[PDB]
């Protein structure tokens, strides 16, 4: 049935979408927007500007078909961002080092269907099965799974690329547990997990979730699209009605679990004042012949009844406090939207003995009144 906390669909006068005057050029497209911005938050990162340059060649290669569609009067609110763009900016910080950029995608269809955009977010992945360092055969094994006769009205699939500091690009994709229907949903993962080779792990964490205060929504099923030993399988759990403590605690299921610091992260920033408009998640990570989860990364809503300025510095001290580098998330939240909410979520994974702590931002480029 789709996201609760954020919307996506047909636009229409029941999910309007209206353009902020002072962006982009009238005339200007999706993919402009994009670009402009992929380039700015690279330098906000004080990446090389050659990587910027690939990176845009890279998605107008990938993503050019379908995002080169009007800013103005758009005909979809996407997923992937919350103003609704069709893409979304996103900086990762593993330890130490310049930060890793990527963008996130939605195809869509001329005009925008449900069906015509389930087709086009397909055809995405065929055009990426020709580029040398994507390996997406585990997804198009996936297809009749995710893709049936009809899709539903807020269906969606998203596509991510990763520009990495001095290496070869990164694909991900995220599936929509929903794609037919909530009821079928545990039978999807089920079965997903069955044909990437980690049911054993993906039932072991249902059994534990069962009995840490439940497993809620299942938002997301993404994959790592490489034939690496680093590529995973990942689910994002979210978390109704949970406290922080016990967001922490069933935390304890995944490798490299450090008691505290999830529910530390989630006072500092979400509070523990007002409930956040929507609540926090786990990713939940995992790796054919591995029986339990490798890693569980923490998705940080921003929080209720505060400013987003407010949010931001609170955000920021966080990551100082982790010994990583918050000028840059600010600068990169900057750059990225050009005061307004356009955050998702911040992550976070502490680090692990030998390990260094992860923090990402994800921020929607402005381009729609909230």
């Amino acid at each position: 049935a789709g996201d609760p906390f954020v919307d996506n669909g047909t636009v229409s006068s029941q999910r309007p979408l209206r353009a902020v005057p002072g962006r982009y050029p009238p005339g200007a497209t999706h993919l402009d927007a994009a670009v402009d911005t992929l380039v700015r938050c690279h330098a906000a990162l004080g990446r090389a500007p050659s990587e910027a340059e690939a990176a845009v060649c890279l998605l107008r290669r990938l993503w050019g078909r379908w995002g080169n569609t009007p800013v103005e009067r758009p005909g979809w609110r996407s997923y992937v961002a919350v103003d609704g763009s069709p893409f979304e900016l996103s900086a990762a910080w593993n330890g130490d080092g310049p930060a890793e950029v990527r963008v996130t995608v939605e195809a869509t269809a001329d005009p925008p269907t449900p069906e015509g955009n389930q087709e086009a977010g397909w055809e995405y992945l065929r055009g990426l099965s020709r580029h040398p360092g994507a390996a997406t055969a585990r997804v198009l094994a996936l297809e009749d799974l995710f893709r049936p006769q009809t899709p539903h009205d807020r269906c969606w699939i998203m596509h991510g690329m990763a520009s990495r500091p001095g290496a070869d690009p990164l694909f991900k994709v995220y599936l929509d547990p929903d794609a037919r229907g909530a009821a079928e949903a545990p039978s999807v993962l089920d079965e997903a997990m069955d044909r990437l080779g980690v049911r054993a792990a993906w039932q072991g964490l249902r059994g534990w979730l069962d009995e840490h205060g439940g497993s809620g929504r299942i938002g997301s099923l993404a994959l790592d699209l490489a034939d690496t030993d680093d590529a995973r399988v990942k689910v994002y759990v979210q978390h109704a009605g949970l406290d922080w403590a016990d967001i922490d605690r069933q935390a304890a299921v995944a490798r490299g679990h450090v008691p505290g610091a999830f529910s530390a992260a989630l006072e500092e920033i979400t509070g523990t004042e007002v409930p956040p408009h929507k609540p926090p998640v786990t990713c939940f990570a995992f790796h054919r012949g591995v029986g339990v989860p490798t890693a569980a990364t923490l998705y940080i809503p921003m929080p209720a009844g505060v400013p987003e300025s407010d949010a931001r510095r609170r955000s920021a001290a966080f990551m100082r406090r982790s010994g990583l580098d918050s000028a840059a998330y600010l600068a990169f939240l900057a750059a990225a939207t050009g005061v307004r909410a356009l955050q998702n979520f911040v992550a976070y994974r502490p680090a692990a003995p030998g390990g260094r702590p992860r923090f990402a931002c994800y921020v929607a480029p402005g381009l729609y009144r909230l």
